[PDB]
């Protein structure tokens, strides 16, 4: 789980908040579900959780799937979120998100 490290309470209103909302751009739930509130090392310790055999970085196109270890109350990484959310948090470009650019979303929304 994320809730030692994440606040608990904001990925839950932030998921459970936004049906359509997040399902534009979770850039701004990731405000609202506190990945922020913590450092990338935090926020990281999900990734390591859902980035378990991604070989250390999930693809747009699975990013949806993964999408449900903490959205699993919430919907998944569609089209315009692989696009706006992966192609965001991936700040790089690489149409991916890994170890380093996890922390780089973070600086992102």
């Amino acid at each position: 789980s994320m809730t030692d490290l994440l606040s608990a309470e904001d990925i839950k209103k932030a998921i459970g908040a936004f049906t359509a909302a997040d399902s534009f751009d979770h850039k701004k739930f990731f405000q609202m579900v506190g990945l922020k509130k913590k450092s990338a090392d935090d926020v990281k310790k999900v990734f390591h959780i859902l980035d378990k055999d991604k070989s250390g970085f999930i693809e747009e196109d699975e990013l949806g799937s993964i999408l449900k270890g903490f959205s699993s109350d919430a919907r998944d990484l569609s089209a315009k979120e692989t696009k706006t959310l992966m192609a965001a948090g991936d700040k790089d470009g690489d149409g991916k998100i890994g170890v380093e650019e996890f922390s780089t979303l973070v600086a992102e929304s």
